[PDB]
């Protein structure tokens, strides 16, 4: 076997914005998806419509439980459309797995400054 890697930037560190965190409702998406294909976990969004149909909306909710910490997270918003509300759900649990202390603020590009 041994294996190998090629391709490390060890040379990516920022100031605040490691502390503000560059998690935009679209990346916190792709995370939450990403975050359950790593461990290979298994999560989607409960998508409730409601409202008149003239104007309805899709409240989508999702949950999720973190072993490496003992307690769950849940999430239920109100989107337009299913990306959206999910979008939101998303950044919903992302904030606070953040918050809990599971993932780690995005470096979405060579920092910005």
């Amino acid at each position: 076997g041994s294996s190998g890697s090629s391709g490390l930037e060890s040379e990516e560190v920022d100031l605040n914005a490691g502390l503000h965190g560059n998690w935009t409702l679209e990346n916190a998406k792709a995370r939450l998806n990403q975050y359950f294909q790593k461990e290979k976990i298994q999560g989607e969004y409960k998508y409730t419509q409601v409202g008149p149909d003239h104007n309805r909306s899709f409240i989508a909710e999702m949950t999720i439980y973190i072993k490496q910490l003992g307690r769950r997270i849940f999430a239920r918003e109100h989107g337009s459309n299913k990306k959206l509300a999910a979008q939101s759900c998303a950044l919903s649990l992302v904030r606070q797995l953040y918050h809990l202390g599971v993932i780690e603020a995005y470096s979405s590009g060579p920092s910005s400054g």
